[PDB]
């Protein structure tokens, strides 16, 4: 009933993946801020804080199931992109990879019949749907602007209001 | 007006230093949590959030002065100490290193006639004093506990109420 070390390792690896996710979004913030998109940058800082809450859910769960957390090195993220679209495409392909990693913990836990870990991951399975969708929606709004800066600047102001 | 590359680089290095600070304090939480001292772990998690607000103050000042932030790789922190007083001694030593780091930027800024940066750094010089004082107050109390798991119980409960 205590977490297996194979499940404890998959959860710890995901915890460090959420930390890197946070750092990566802060890095996109540095980029948007340097390019004068203060709203996109604000959105990325809020997203970085939200990735830290994901990491700490894994953190607390590992300890509640009798495991222990080991923090690894965080690799230097990219710091520059070839435009707004290129940055949000990278966020999406990142989140699609995080989704796939969370599915892999789900399968592992379900094969081991670790019902509590399966239940825990259900929150993240569903949340990953919304994380991909919010990025996909921004990219669609950007695409639909075509080249029109007035529309792109409104998107900057819109995303800058994020709670 | 406005920042030299030397001062910008010094601030960007301090930003990355504060990020490592927070990561180190989270790593101390992982140790305390593994040893069942949920209150010491709580205090470390609060401190880690505090270091992130330090980092973001440097973040925003760099952009306010027309510079750009570059996030660097983050070293894997230690994950194990030899008791509770040992960990808080590593924390005190680390804060002493951060204080000296901040003094070096102050001297660099003053030598470069960047009095805006000199003014900006006053908050951190003042804050680094109570950062050191708070750890030393903890270290003293951990010393008056000797082995006794009992006096540590009261301390763990007190620190666990940190707001
Ligand atoms: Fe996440
Ligand atoms: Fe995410
Ligand atoms: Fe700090
Ligand atoms: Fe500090």
């Amino acid at each position: 009933m205590v977490i297996s070390e194979k499940v404890r390792k998959a959860l710890n690896d995901q915890l460090n993946r959420e930390i890197y996710s946070s750092y990566l979004y802060l890095s996109m913030a540095t980029y948007f801020d340097a390019e004068g998109f203060k709203g996109f940058a604000h959105w990325m800082k809020k997203q970085a804080q939200e990735e830290l809450t994901h990491a700490m859910k894994f953190y607390e769960y590992i300890y509640e199931r009798g495991g222990r957390v080991e923090l690894e090195a965080i690799e230097k993220p990219p710091s520059n992109w070839a435009g707004i679209k290129d940055a949000f495409e990278a966020a999406l392909k990142h989140e699609e990879f995080v989704t796939q990693s969370i599915y892999n913990i789900l399968e592992l836990a379900s094969e081991e019949k670790d019902h509590a870990t399966v239940s825990f991951l259900k929150w993240f399975v569903d949340e990953q749907v919304e994380e991909e969708d919010q990025v996909r929606e921004i990219l669609d709004l950007l695409e639909k602007a075509y080249g029109q800066m007035s529309v792109i600047f409104q998107l900057d102001r819109y995303l800058g209001q994020r709670e």
